[PDB]
């Protein structure tokens, strides 16, 4: 293992390549989850990852954060195996959002800013919270952003939780953003604003975004769509292209 | 409160009325969540409940199970205040599904059959699992339906968990079924199958269904739609009716 965790380049393009990737979970090694899995995530694109329940979408998200390593094949980040990047470095360059709980006992400000090397200003905190749809509800609390998450049993609403978790990932400005059904709890207005940010803002134009979703309307807007079935990409392309093909994606839109 | 918890009738139509309902959570009593809230849920209808983040949709679901009581106004079930029904009786007649975890250390069969008065046959267990999309993956395990949930750290996929939780609610055959964003984790095929069950099957035809969702395509199919804003129903009717109305729902659809 001499090259393991050795890389932390100052510049990172965020070009991701899965190359003939297979995977089974270490503690369940005799059930194949990903197999012959090959795709490229290009910076400047939002790539949507879609497919049936259990097809392997969240597993792909896990491998992209080096939470696990491929059992076969290669996961490359700018041409180098992901395992050769420093643990803390990958944390700074790759941010993933799912449906996880917030950090109880810490403030909303802390929750948004958690894990940063720098201390963002309140202007910066408020700016990102306005994008995710978290600013209005936080500003309605008597202690504002200094309000404690989980205070006196208040669990927040699902979409409110999601808006805070999104702001946390957004303010990090990662080279690779992974949204694992991170907007399914957001309302129409909030979902629309987050999408505008990713598709229109200058800062996201150079970054790599993976959008995992069962929502057709989000998939339809992506620059590229990967259809994952039984741990492999059986078809891919734009919405229009996949509709012409009349395969699994078309059948998903029809259903 | 001599009438509190006293009712347990054999015949339950499932007609639900909120009448001028207000609510604040007991530990946060000075933040109003629901206010001037009036609607009816009729048996034989799927009623969709839609609205922005934090509008009070899950709170309504909680009040429908008598997990909390209204601070003002009335929650009637077949004309009688909900507080007047026996705690266990309501458990048998009202089932709610959300994104909650499964029961770890119990089998899949146990998870589906949990809390039932009777012991369902395997034909009955597999039938419901087939409707929710759980049968195929469960049937792939070496001990099948007798496989332990959470075995050796396997937490399943999000959609797989949701399919199990759905099967548990469906097999109870409650008079009132509450789906709190219970199908957003399900793939297209599974979502469609569940909808066919609710809209087409004879058993669900006499039952009351509340479908809480941010997915417009699901709302559009509903027999009635409630648009919740700031804890109050500001408009309601069919999709076509609300589209002709030209208010908040139409704006959401066109957004
Ligand atoms: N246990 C609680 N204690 C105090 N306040 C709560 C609690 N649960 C929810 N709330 C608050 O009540 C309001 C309504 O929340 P609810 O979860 O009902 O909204 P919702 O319409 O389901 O939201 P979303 O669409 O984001 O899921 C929110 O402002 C929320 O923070
Ligand atoms: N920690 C784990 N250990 C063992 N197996 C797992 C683990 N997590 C997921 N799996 C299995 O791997 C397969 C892929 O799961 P994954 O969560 O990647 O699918 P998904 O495409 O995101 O599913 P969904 O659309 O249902 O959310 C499933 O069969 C699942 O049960
Ligand atoms: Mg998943
Ligand atoms: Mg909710």
């Amino acid at each position: 293992s001499p090259l393991s965790g050795s890389l932390a380049p100052l510049n990172m393009k965020g070009l991701v390549k899965f190359q003939d990737v297979s995977f089974a979970y270490p503690n369940h090694p005799n059930v194949q989850v990903l197999q012959g899995l090959t795709f490229t995530l290009y910076p400047g694109k939002v790539t949507a990852l879609v497919g049936p329940n259990g097809s392997g979408k969240s597993t792909v998200a896990a491998l992209l954060q080096n939470l696990y390593q491929p059992t076969g094949g290669k996961v490359l980040l700018d041409g180098e195996p992901l395992v050769q990047y420093d643990h803390h470095y990958l944390h700074t360059q790759v941010a993933a959002v799912g449906q996880e709980p917030l950090l109880f006992g810490r403030s909303f400000r802390e929750n948004i800013a958690y894990g940063l090397t720098r201390t963002p200003t309140m202007e910066e905190i408020t700016a990102v919270a306005m994008e995710s749809g978290a600013h209005d509800f936080i500003s309605g609390f008597p202690q504002g952003y200094d309000t404690e998450v989980g205070e006196t049993g208040n669990q927040l609403s699902g979409g409110q939780r999601q808006a805070v978790a999104l702001a946390r990932a957004l303010i990090r400005k990662p080279r690779l953003l992974i949204l694992d059904q991170a907007t399914s709890a957001l309302d129409a207005g909030n979902q629309l604003r987050v999408q505008r940010l990713l598709y229109e803002s200058p800062e996201w134009a150079s970054r790599t975004v993976l959008l995992i979703t069962h929502q057709l309307s989000l998939a339809e807007r992506a620059h590229h769509i990967l259809f994952l079935k039984e741990g492999s990409v059986c078809e891919q392309g734009t919405h229009l292209q996949l509709m012409e093909r009349g395969g699994c994606y078309r059948s998903m839109v029809e259903a």
